[PDB]
């Protein structure tokens, strides 16, 4: 049946990592808001870890036996930061290397849990 809603908010919360530097921790318009008008046209749909491990512990992928609708909020961090930061910069290296950590960490939990 579904998953643990508990289980995949803990590994939600285990993506966000100081290796990252906390970048995907939260609503970037939560810390930053003076990015907003900005920041919505270039990212019209925003997430962070927070939001994600919220979505899980009410149960938005607990039917989703391969957690691909968790994978594609983790896709939408990293493209956001790549699209806002550009492809030159820091933040994007940081974006590409959090996305492949997080897709090893959320097969190991599928390859665990199917
Ligand atoms: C939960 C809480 O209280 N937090 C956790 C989150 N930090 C903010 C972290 N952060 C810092 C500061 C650390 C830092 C600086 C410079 C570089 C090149 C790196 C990298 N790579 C990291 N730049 C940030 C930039 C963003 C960001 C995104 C995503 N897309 O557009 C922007 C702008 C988000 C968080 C950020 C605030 C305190």
């Amino acid at each position: 049946g579904p998953y643990n809603e508990a289980d995949v908010a803990a590994l939600v919360r285990s993506l966000d990592r100081a290796e990252d530097h906390h970048i995907f921790a939260v609503d970037v318009l939560e810390t930053y808001p003076y990015l907003a008008e900005s920041y919505t046209k270039v990212c019209p749909r925003r997430c962070d870890l927070a939001t994600a491990a919220q979505k899980a512990l009410e149960g938005a992928y607990s039917y989703d036996l391969r957690l691909e609708g968790l994978k594609a909020d983790i896709a939408l961090m990293a493209s956001n930061c790549i699209a806002y930061n550009g492809p030159t910069s820091a933040y994007a290296e940081t974006a590409a290397k959090f996305e492949r950590h997080a897709l090893e960490q959320i097969d190991a939990f599928v390859l665990e849990h199917n």
